[PDB]
């Protein structure tokens, strides 16, 4: 029976493994997600995005005609946009290039058609009548969209339109409750309670969760977790957000609270270095400024042969970059070699950063035949801390 509990967590099983084993459940648990359906409501977002950036653009009197050239500072300048938001504001541009409304050459800014009357509130009304099931995106990006204007022009800390006091819950119905997150946060649960099945009766394991908000990937978690045996170390850097949690989670007697920065060392935050059996870090690790640091951070709380569990977004979304967009989190990345213009990566991309901050037998999911687009622009990826 006992071996020594010093030694490494040589039971977990390999990443590589648990997927093999929850295949069979996953290629039913994708099938759950209507195609259709959030695909439909995923292109009119976008579309709706746009209005809102037209929308802020003109509250600030945007005054360019077509053919008119206008370099980024100076067209920031003139509208009012606050310095810190003009990282943002080039993305907005972006996007209406992406439409056609804009082009660009050099970093110089054309206008190529006038933009028409939009009303996105009356608009997002009428997307709530048809999908009241995203009706958490929906009023989430409506008071940060409706509020463009006042946020490039500093006069709303963008927290307060994310995460104000009296509503830190809306941000996370939409990583918890929307159709695709259910999917996701499933996985990661499955994941998790599979690598841990050959647990020694005589062993603990200890997780612990990075930028966990709260709670919503957690919320998933915990209703399989033997009490017994467990250690859940419920973190994030913001302490409104583990005080929120505690409430939520408070007859869950094996949950430690604790705050982390991932960005600064966590053994001098109070961590124990390599002594972690699973990190969890839902939606959390892009919004930082080196994605190397940051990893390696991670992996110094991880024991030998510990198990890391990601869920990121890995595409580019216009209706995200008007929520966490508003953000300093969303452009803070100074590591233009890996990131150029955006905080976020797509698969491939965190299989190869994952392998040079020392981890192995990276599995990237859902990967499924007919799965959804949606779920191609959402991963959990599983990883191992390489012994
Ligand atoms: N540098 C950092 N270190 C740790 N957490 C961070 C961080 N920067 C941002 N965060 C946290 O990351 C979270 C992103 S939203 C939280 C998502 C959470 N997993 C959920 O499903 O509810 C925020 O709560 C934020 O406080």
């Amino acid at each position: 029976y006992f071996q020594s509990n010093a030694l490494p967590p040589d039971f977990l099983l390999d990443p590589v493994e648990v997927s093999q084993q929850l295949a069979p459940s996953l290629t039913e648990l994708v099938t759950l997600l209507d195609n259709a359906r959030t695909s439909e409501i995923g292109t009119q977002l976008e579309e709706l995005s746009v209005d809102y950036i037209v929308q802020g653009l003109l509250q600030m009197g945007w005054s360019y005609q077509p053919t008119e050239s206008f370099d980024l500072d100076a067209a920031a300048q003139c509208l009012g946009v606050v310095p810190t938001q003009v990282r943002l504001f080039e993305r907005l541009l972006q996007i209406l290039a992406e439409v056609g409304i804009l082009q660009s050459n050099q970093q110089q800014w054309q206008v190529q058609k006038t933009a028409q009357k939009v009303n996105p509130s009356k608009q997002s009304q009428s997307l709530l009548s048809q999908y009241p099931d995203e009706a958490a995106t929906l009023t989430l990006l409506e008071r940060c969209a409706s509020q463009l204007s006042g946020v490039l022009r500093g006069e709303i800390d963008p927290v307060q339109l994310v995460f104000p006091q009296g509503d830190l819950t809306t941000a996370t119905q939409l990583y918890k409750d929307s159709a695709v997150a259910k999917v996701m946060n499933t996985i990661v649960e499955k994941v998790i309670m599979k690598a841990m099945e050959k647990l020694p009766p005589s062993r603990g394991i200890r997780l612990l969760e990075i930028g966990a908000g709260t709670g919503g990937t957690t919320s998933y978690i915990l209703p399989h977790l033997n009490p017994n045996q467990t250690e859940y170390i419920f973190t994030d850097i913001g302490a409104l957000f583990t005080s929120k949690a505690q409430e939520k989670f408070q007859d869950y007697r094996f949950l430690g609270y604790q705050t982390l920065d991932i960005e600064v060392d966590p053994s001098s935050q109070g961590f124990e270095s390599h002594r972690y059996d699973v990190i969890i870090a839902a939606n959390v690790l892009h919004a930082t400024t080196s994605l190397k640091q940051t990893l390696s951070h991670v992996r110094q709380l991880l024991a030998p042969g510990g198990i890391l569990v990601l869920y990121e977004a890995t595409t580019r979304s216009r209706w995200v970059d008007l929520i966490f967009g508003l953000l300093e989190g969303w452009w803070k990345f100074t590591d233009y070699e890996l990131r150029p213009d955006y905080p976020l990566l797509n698969r491939e991309q965190w299989k190869k950063v994952l392998s040079e901050t020392g981890f192995t037998q990276v599995v990237t999911l859902p990967e499924v035949e007919g799965m959804a687009e949606a779920l191609s622009q959402q991963t959990v990826i599983v990883a191992q801390a390489a012994s």
